[PDB]
C-alpha cells in the first residue's frame, strides 16, 4: 500500500496517482504516516457517497478515524467543534453560526466585500511597484479574506492587521515550530478577550450572536465560543489567500482567458466556478471512519476502518467533466457539482462567501491594474510544498 498523502506531480498539479487509480483501481488501500491503512475513494460518484453515507463518521474519538499527522492525532483529544461532528449534534452547532453565511446575507455583505477589495487594491496602487516586484500574496490576497473574515466575526479595524500577520504565521511554512505555536495562542488569547467583550457589550458580529443567543441561555459556554469563532477563522482562511494567488497565476498560464476576462469582467463567476474545480486548494478534509461495515464500489469497508475521499481527484474525473486537465472557463457544466467545497451536510459553510470573494477579486482586479504580471517566470512560482494542497506561498508582481 502506498503511502499517503501522495506528492503532488508538480507544483500547480494534482498527484499523478489519482488519474491512475480512478482508471484501475478507484476505491484502494493506502498506509498513513503511522503505517495504518486507511481506504482511498478516487471517483466522483464514490466521493458523493461518502460524503453523504450515515454508516460513515466524522467523530475523532472513533476507532481508525484516518488522522494524517501526529498534530492531527494530538487535535483528536480536545473538545470538537461542529466541524468533527455527526447529526444531530453537528446541525445543533453549525445552526448557531450559518445565518451570516446564507445566500442572502451574503448578497448584503456585498457592498462591503467590494468595499474592502477596492480600498486593499488602492492600497496596493499607492504602495506602488516602483522598486521592484511586491508579493501579490502579502498586498492582497492575505488580507482579503482574513480582513472580511475577522471583520464579520467581531475584531475592530484598528486590530486587523495584527491579527492577520499572526494568522499567517501560524501556517506558513517557514515558520519554526515555537513560532507557529506562539502566534496560535496569540490568536486564542484574543478570541477569548473578545468574548468577554461581546458577553458585556454585543455589537453586531457573529461572537456577539454567539455571545447572546447561545452563550448566555447556557447552551454553550464562552470557551466554546472561542473555539467555534477560532474555527471559522483558521477553516478557511489559507485556503482564501491560496484560491487568490492560484486564480492569478492561472491568467498568467492562460493569457487567452485572461483576455476574455479583461474584455468582460463578467465572466468572473465562471472563472471562479473553473478554478474551484481545477485547483482544489482543500483535498483533505473529508474523511471519515466506518460505523458498521458498508459497501463501496468492488470493497467492503469494515466497521472501524478509516476513509479519504478525494475531491481533487473527483474534480478531475474524466467521466463527468470533459477534457478535465483542461482549464476552460467557457466550459459546459454537466449535472454534477464540482466538490472543491466539499458535500453532504458538512459542506463549507462558507461556499457563497468565498465565491462571493473570489468573484469580486477577479471582477475587480484587472479592472484596477489592466498590466498586472507576475514577474518572475510562470515554471518558478514559488509553490506550496508537494507533500501539501497545492498553494501559492508569495508570488511577485508588477502592474
Ligand atoms: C475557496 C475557499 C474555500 C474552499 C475551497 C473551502 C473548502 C472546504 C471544503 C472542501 C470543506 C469540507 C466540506 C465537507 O466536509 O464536505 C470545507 C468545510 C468547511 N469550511 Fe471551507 N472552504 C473555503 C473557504 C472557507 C471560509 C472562507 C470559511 C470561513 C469563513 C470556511 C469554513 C469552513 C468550515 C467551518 C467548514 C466545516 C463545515 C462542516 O463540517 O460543517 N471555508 N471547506
Amino acid at each position: 500500500a502506498p503511502s499517503f498523502p501522495f506528492s503532488r506531480a508538480s507544483g500547480p498539479e494534482p498527484p499523478a496517482e489519482f488519474a491512475k487509480l480512478r482508471a484501475t483501481n478507484p476505491v484502494s488501500q493506502v498506509k498513513l504516516f503511522d503505517g495504518s491503512l486507511a481506504w482511498l475513494v478516487t471517483k466522483h460518484k464514490d466521493v458523493c457517497f461518502v460524503a453523504t453515507s450515515e454508516k460513515l463518521s466524522k467523530v475523532r474519538t472513533r476507532q481508525g478515524f484516518p488522522e494524517l499527522s501526529a498534530s492531527g492525532k494530538q487535535a483528536a483529544k480536545a473538545k470538537p467543534t461542529f466541524v468533527d461532528m455527526d447529526p444531530p449534534e453537528h446541525m445543533h452547532q453549525r445552526s448557531m453560526v450559518e445565518p451570516t453565511f446564507t445566500p442572502e446575507a451574503v448578497k448584503n455583505l456585498q457592498p462591503y466585500i467590494q468595499r474592502t477589495v477596492d480600498d486593499l487594491l488602492e492600497q496596493m496602487k499607492q504602495k506602488g511597484c516602483a522598486n521592484g516586484p511586491v508579493d501579490l500574496v502579502k498586498e492582497f490576497a492575505l488580507p482579503v479574506p482574513s480582513y472580511i473574515i475577522y471583520t464579520l466575526l467581531g475584531v475592530p479595524f484598528n486590530d486587523l492587521e495584527y491579527l492577520t500577520q499572526q494568522n499567517a504565521i501560524r501556517t506558513n511554512g517557514s515558520s519554526t515550530a515555537r513560532e507557529a505555536s506562539a502566534a496560535n495562542q496569540e490568536l486564542l488569547d484574543y478570541l477569548a478577550i473578545l468574548v468577554e467583550q461581546r458577553l458585556v457589550e454585543p455589537k453586531d458580529d457573529i461572537i456577539s450572536k454567539l455571545c447572546t443567543e447561545q452563550v448566555k441561555p447556557g447552551n454553550i459556554d464562552k470557551s466554546d465560543a472561542v473555539q467555534i469563532a477560532f474555527l471559522l477563522l483558521v477553516a478557511g482562511n489559507a485556503t482564501m489567500v491560496n484560491m487568490i494567488a492560484l486564480g492569478v497565476a492561472t491568467l498568467a498560464q492562460h493569457p487567452d482567458q485572461l483576455a476574455q476576462l479583461k474584455a468582460n469582467p463578467s465572466l468572473a463567476p465562471q472563472f471562479v466556478e473553473e478554478l474551484c474545480r481545477y485547483h482544489t486548494a482543500s483535498a483533505l478534509a473529508i474523511k471519515r471512519t466506518a460505523k458498521e461495515d458498508v459497501m463501496i464500489g468492488d470493497k467492503l469497508v469494515r466497521a472501524n476502518e478509516g476513509i479519504i475521499a478525494s475531491n481533487q481527484s473527483a474534480n478531475r474525473d474524466e467521466e463527468v467533466f470533459e477534457n478535465p486537465d483542461e482549464f476552460n472557463m467557457n466550459r459546459k457544466w454537466p449535472p454534477q457539482d464540482p466538490l472543491g467545497f466539499g458535500f453532504g451536510d458538512h459542506r463549507c459553510i462558507a461556499e457563497h462567501l468565498a465565491k462571493a470573494e473570489l468573484t469580486t477579486v477577479f471582477s475587480t482586479l484587472y479592472q484596477k491594474f489592466p498590466d498586472l504580471k507576475v514577474a518572475v517566470p510562470l515554471g518558478k512560482i514559488n509553490y506550496t510544498p508537494l507533500n501539501r494542497d497545492v498553494g501559492i506561498v508569495d508570488l511577485p508582481v508588477i502592474f
